[PDB]
């Protein structure tokens, strides 16, 4: 728009391109994401609106919504990077355990919060979480997905990312939880730990069989209700578990326990984050600043 000045592209997904920018009047420098026939739908104006509300301090915040000459466009607080960045610069040597510690508990706190209110992110990718020099990490588009919908893809030619996608999603289950985003953190966790992606599934049946194979196939035992599932298949091959040691390694026993409590197929067996937030894991974390090159 004319109040803002863009400064450079740093993001490119479903919603649309993300722009740094700058507002012409408050001086500010912030995030810009134009939001991509009809001309934006009520419904998507009022849900964005009342996210627009929500204040906490691992959340990144909304700061205005644009809607002009049909068009959307959200104004977001400012973050110099995400984790996926942070974490290929860490590649070599791997992200210190106290600072993985700390920014795990300060992500919970973030769901625990938009949890609290019914708001579920749905989305969650290393791409969405945010971090700055004070040693703080925040979550980004919490939402939107709800508000918008989930389209099929975006405009620069991409798709959402599958490696986080909770299982009872890939299912078919169309009525899904809060529990869907511990899911994706528990995968995040792994990623952290171990400096490589958990379940990096080239397709929906090969993400499902990666998870399989690693976590065991599911059944009514851990799992009741799950041969109902909408796209359950009994001719899904049937593989054992793998203990957690050989999937994180060096991750310590509170850590392991807690990632698999994350990780429970069950939706209703899957810590909440209110909960995860009380785990021994936690018992001696602290604030780190990471080493941060911007």
């Amino acid at each position: 728009m004319e109040n803002f000045q863009k400064v450079e592209k740093i993001g490119e997904g479903t919603y649309g391109v993300v722009y740094k920018a700058r507002n012409k009047l408050t001086g500010e420098v912030v995030a810009l994401k134009k939001i991509r026939t009809e001309g934006v739908p009520s419904t998507a104006i009022r849900e964005i609106s009342l996210l627009k509300e929500l204040n906490h301090p691992n959340i990144v915040k909304l700061l205005d919504v644009i809607h002009t000459e049909n068009k959307l466009y959200l104004v977001f607080e400012f973050l110099h990077q995400d984790l996926k960045k942070f974490m290929d610069a860490s590649a070599l040597t791997g992200i210190p355990l106290p600072l993985i510690k700390s920014y795990l508990f300060q992500l919970l706190q973030g769901l625990a919060f938009c949890h609290s209110h019914r708001v579920l992110h749905r989305d969650l990718k290393p791409q969405n979480l945010l971090i700055n020099t004070e040693g703080a990490i925040k979550l980004a588009d919490f939402g939107l997905a709800r508000a918008f919908g989930v389209p099929v893809r975006t405009y620069t030619h991409e798709v959402v990312t599958l490696w986080y996608r909770a299982p009872e999603i890939l299912l078919g289950c169309k009525y899904y939880s809060t529990a869907v985003d511990i899911w994706s953190l528990g995968c995040i966790f792994a990623e952290m730990v171990t400096r490589r992606a958990l379940f990096p599934g080239d397709s929906e049946i090969d993400q499902l069989f990666r998870i399989f194979r690693t976590l065991g196939t599911p059944d009514e035992v851990v799992w009741p209700g799950v041969t109902s599932m909408p796209d359950y298949k009994p001719s899904f091959p049937k593989w054992a578990r793998q203990d957690f040691s050989k999937v994180v390694p060096p991750l310590d026993e509170d850590g392991r326990s807690l990632l698999s409590q994350m990780l429970h197929y069950d939706p209703n067996k899957r810590i909440s984050a209110k909960a995860a937030l009380a785990h021994p894991f936690f018992q001696d974390v602290t604030k780190p600043v990471p080493h941060l090159r911007l």
